RNA sequence: ACCGG
RNA sequence: ACCGG
């Protein structure tokens, strides 16, 4: 049937001029040595990406799918959504959202500028007065930083981004924002992925695994899910939206949005040249995250019925999806999964790499991470979220005139605070750096570093400062990643940590806390870490 | 550099 | 800002 994209062969130009690395990376050259391996995706690689994503979809649904879709609409019916006032939309625009082509930007929008509030009214009236004309959109290359994997063919090409003018973006919010806060939580419940902090993701996955007599789990990746979404799936999404309590104005607009934007349209580069036409998901629109989730759920669940997966419990983080079922024997389990894949493939949701059944929770990668285990302070098992540290380390090492990685360190320190690689490698490096800049209290991305222990206690719990026997997978993987990037091995980081710890303590004050809590693992004679007063405040 | 979290 | 698309 339909082709995901068409191409005029125009260049996909970049926004922020791509910047050359420099001969000295002063913040990270003590973190790791192999900067040659750390690269960022250029837009000249945008061509390469388009080939990977341009291709024919053909879709064949069935009794199974139809039954799920019927059930899901019935859940949609229990929802009541309201329009957002044009103003309310504007206040939800992010601070530096790319300015509109009609001479105004996010400051104006958020402050209800007249030029702004006028054009948007016009944009909206046109949505109600016109549901066929395709809305033009812009296509850009997202630049992300990775580490060269030769195993999987040198360097990734840049991801493609497609979005409409800021005027239109606000209207989408007017029409849909309320649905986006109500619908998913209501068609998918426990299985909606974004509602969970890593702590609770783990807690769910455990509860799911616990409650099967003889569990079996697998994860289904679709690394081009956006390309494989069909015009019909999109309209089916509308159909799901319309199944709720909605005012007639909302309904007309949603429809008009679906036909004019969400289903497809032309794309233009920053230079303005017609770049191509699209017939799949746009990354930049409001519904994407919600759409993919719901669609993936309908399909996935159809597939389980088609394949005969028993007692399936699901988790959907957009494209990435985990299922935990009752094993029907490894013999059947391998059959049923192949089925699942054929089902999904008919549903126009193929995979990258086929799934495999697994019977150990440590081996189920998804939401780009996995569950693993170490021992807490009293010997009890502590289950926690982790991932391969390669990219985190690569990015930890990205420095240019217009970019600092310190935020990325703080990022992963928070998110992955209880992992051995954060605790031993990124923390030791972070404080080591900030101490020497004597910049230990400057607010990085709106967080004070001296608040870390308090934050970590709130988000991860006291055992995040005290875990101790890390699993073979993790130990192996981390060793390997550091070796792979020219980082010192774990044992060196221990030394470094002790010295870093000695300082933080002698500094007294909040710094002292950081020393005693964050690096308690570093010392021979451990310290009884009682809970933190400041902790209940966050 | 758009969307989500 | 970070992380995911």
């Amino acid at each position: 049937s339909s082709m995901s994209y068409s191409w005029t062969g125009a260049l996909i130009t970049p926004c922020s001029p791509e910047e050359e690395k420099l001969p000295i990376n002063p913040l990270s050259n003590s973190l790791l040595r192999y900067h040659n391996k750390v690269y960022c995706t250029t837009s000249k690689s945008a061509s390469q990406r388009a080939k990977k994503v341009t291709f024919d979809r053909t879709q064949v649904l069935d009794a199974h799918y139809d039954s799920v879709l019927k059930d899901i609409k019935l859940a949609a019916s229990k929802v009541s959504a309201r329009l957002l006032t044009l103003q309310q939309a504007c206040q939800l625009t992010p601070p530096h959202s790319a300015r509109s082509k009609y001479g105004f930007g996010a400051k104006e929008v958020r402050s209800l500028s007249g030029r702004a509030v006028n054009h948007i009214k016009s944009v909206w009236k046109d949505l109600l007065e016109d549901p066929q004309t395709p809305i033009p959109t812009t296509i850009m290359a997202k630049n992300e930083v990775f580490c060269v994997d030769p195993a999987k063919g040198g360097k990734k090409p840049a991801r493609l981004i497609v979005y409409p003018d800021l005027g239109v973006r606000v209207c989408e919010k007017m029409a849909l924002y309320d649905i986006t806060q109500k619908l998913p939580q209501a068609v998918m419940g426990a299985s909606y992925g974004f509602q969970y902090s890593p702590a609770q993701r783990v807690e769910y996955l455990l509860k799911a695994w616990a409650e099967k007599k003889d569990p079996m789990g697998f994860s289904y990746d679709t690394r081009c899910f956006d390309s494989t979404v069909t015009e019909r799936d999109i309209r089916t999404e509308e159909s799901i939206y319309q199944a709720c309590s909605l005012p007639e104005e909302a309904r007309t607009a949603i429809h008009s949005l679906t036909e004019r934007l969400y289903v497809g349209g032309p794309m233009f580069n920053s230079k303005g040249q017609t770049c191509g036409y699209r017939r799949c998901r746009a990354s930049g629109v409001l519904t994407t995250s919600m759409g993919n989730t719901i669609t993936c759920y309908v399909k996935a669940l159809a597939a389980c019925k088609a394949a005969g997966i028993v007692a399936p419990t699901m988790l959907v983080c957009g494209d990435d999806l985990v299922v935990i079922s009752e094993s029907q024997g490894t013999e059947e389990d391998e059959r049923n999964l192949r089925a699942f894949t054929e089902a999904m493939t008919r549903y126009s949701a193929p995979p990258g790499d086929p799934p495999r059944p697994e019977y150990d929770l440590e081996l189920i990668t998804s939401c780009s991470s996995n569950v693993s285990v170490a021992l807490g302070p009293r010997g009890r098992r502590r289950y926690y979220l982790t991932r391969d540290p390669t990219t985190p380390l690569a990015r930890a090492a990205w420095e240019t005139v217009r970019h600092s990685p310190i935020n990325s360190w703080l990022g992963n320190i928070i998110q992955y605070a209880p992992t051995i690689w954060v605790r031993m490698v990124l923390m030791t490096h972070f404080f080591s750096i900030l101490m020497v800049q004597d910049t230990l209290d400057q607010n990085l991305g709106g967080v004070n570093p001296l608040d870390l222990p308090a934050i970590i206690e709130r988000l991860h719990g006291l055992d995040a400062f005290s875990m101790h026997t890390y699993s073979h997978h993790e130990l192996t993987r981390v060793a390997s990643a550091l070796r792979k990037l020219g980082a010192p091995p774990l044992r060196v980081w221990k030394s470094r940590a002790r010295a870093v710890r000695a300082s933080l303590i002698s500094r007294g004050g909040k710094a002292a806390v950081c020393g005693r809590y964050l690096f308690n693992w570093a010392v021979k004679t451990k310290l009884k870490l009682t809970p933190l007063p400041e902790a209940r405040l966050l």
